C-alpha cells in the first residue's frame, strides 16, 4: 500500500518484491 518501492511503474513495472502498480507508482502493498 505504500510508495516505499522507489519505483514508477509508468511502463508498467515495479521490481521491488511487493509492489504493485497504482499507476504510475509502484506501491509496496
Amino acid at each position: 500500500g505504500l510508495p516505499v518501492c522507489g519505483e514508477t511503474c509508468v511502463g508498467g513495472t515495479c521490481n521491488t518484491p511487493g509492489c504493485k502498480c497504482s499507476w504510475p507508482v509502484c506501491t509496496r502493498n
